[PDB]
């Protein structure tokens, strides 16, 4: 038993990882088959990100100005082409650690592990939340950008995501892999307004059924609620109204352990508006939000890949 | 920016698991060289394990008792010897993957990542502590024995410990890979006591130190205190007593910052007096004690390997 915030093993999208320098500039790319991708922004130089013209700045760029190097092995760039936010660099090697993959683009409130990386080389993995208001809260410093986001399945890697900018309230924006914002976000550096952020209700309930399975009671209580009462207590502290869905996904989980969904939820509505008292659920003296349903069936049954 | 508790990427240990199979019992092992490590338990059954004795038990195997699976792979054991508690199967092959390597015991207090596995695969990755007590609050379920917890310096992974034993309490206790418990716990399924743990106050002081750096100050305080001084706090809530070796090791955190470690200290006391009055630092409503110096140092300035 225990319940841990558990990334994906990095190993299949470490091999993936390159060195993308431009001039300049250096970040990190993806190299899967014979194409490599990276956030557009490495044509930029420090001035250009005030107001990038980026077709413009591209058109300056043959395909020898972009030099990749996987680890030591230095890659022949044979074509060039910008998608969205994302430059795709044509090279004349096919990754031989290409993993199986898919690009998909995540809903708000899903969860994936990032693999932050600087020059290329990996540094670390951890699992986030893309937030309702469409950032995440990593841990990015410069010369992350490009590092990216995934999720397996079995022997299938999902890249959801792709790290652009920090912006000045310190959250992170980026892109799924054809180069589209998640969010409103642009690749500029300038004041970008996140919008209200609200707390991913669905995911609280899942982390309430772990604790019960992990032994975790104290919080069980009396009381049940409706789904429009307990929708009134959400808007009030802010957190994500809970339709019939998702009540839906949490189906499994209120089978094992014999706690109908809407009892959970007056439960929560009791943390919400009593607190916590000091005491603690899951080693947190707040409401965790960053595990989906998905997560918590996961590693409360050994899901392996 | 950003703070996140993030572990090794684990792609050098994930080419190093392997199934291991004796009789009825299941379990993960580690590929090293033409080596394979597993706890010793895997030649026990369900009722062995409430008072085996392994020589005796071991003396009824032979080589070709020990079935060992690398993904598909079939490895041939040609030698098996027991040390402490794992068991050491030579194998005919030479693991083709196995990464540069130490195996090192670790300080209670210092961190490592964990590699969860099940039937040999990965499941997921996770940066945990070793607890003054020597146990460690992991995520592990039936099936996970044999799985390892690392740190990688550059190209050097450094194994430190190898999962054994779920004690009746929840926590998790474990082996160096030379097979010798970290604390006084044994493998056989009884009542062991843990003993007193204690919270990790140069691992405190450090997270504030990275609370710092990333804009949460509002725990800096007007005071400061002496080192006889907090350490009367600190026995007080149960922390461990703070040394002169402690401060040294804080001192490159207290030199970025400008903040002694005294005076840090002196925050902390507050902190521990009072209570955060239902604010958050990084994320967190209690005092994170998993992140060492080095862990935080490494963060902040984009170590890679």
């Amino acid at each position: 038993s225990g319940f841990r915030k558990m990334a994906f093993p990095s190993g299949k999208v470490e091999g993936c990882m390159v060195q993308v320098t431009c001039g300049t500039t250096t970040l990190n790319g993806l190299w899967l088959d014979d194409v490599v991708y990276c956030p557009r922004h490495v044509i930029c130089t420090s001035e250009d990100m005030l107001n990038p013209n980026y077709e413009d700045l591209l058109i300056r760029k043959s395909n020898h100005n972009f030099l990749v190097q996987a680890g030591n092995v230095q890659l022949r760039v044979i074509g060039h082409s910008m998608q969205n936010c994302v430059l795709k660099l044509k090279v004349d090697t096919a990754n031989p650690k290409t993993p199986k993959y898919k690009f998909v683009r995540i809903q708000p409130g899903q969860t994936f592990s990032v693999l932050a990386c600087y020059n290329g080389s990996p540094s670390g993995v951890y699992q986030c939340a893309m937030r309702p208001n469409f950032t995440i809260k990593g841990s990015f410093l410069n010369g992350s950008c490009g590092s990216v986001g995934f999720n397996i399945d079995y022997d299938c890697v999902s890249f959801c995501y792709m790290h652009h900018m920090e912006l000045p309230t310190g959250v992170h924006a980026g892109t799924d892999l054809e180069g589209n914002f998640y969010g409103p976000f642009v690749d500029r550096q300038t004041a970008q307004a996140a919008g209200t952020d609200t707390t991913i209700t669905v995911n609280v309930l899942a982390w309430l059924y772990a604790a019960v399975i992990n032994g975790d009671r104290w919080f069980l209580n009396r009381f049940t609620t409706t789904l429009n009462d307990f929708n009134l207590v959400a808007m009030k502290y802010n957190y994500e109204p809970l339709t019939q869905d998702h009540v839906d996904i949490l189906g499994p989980l209120s089978a094992q352990t014999g706690i109908a969904v809407l009892d959970m939820c007056a439960s929560l509505k009791e943390l919400l508006q009593n607190g916590m008292n000091g005491r603690t659920i899951l080693g947190s003296a707040l409401l965790e939000d960053e595990f989906t349903p998905f997560d918590v069936v996961r590693q409360c049954s050994g899901v392996t890949f």
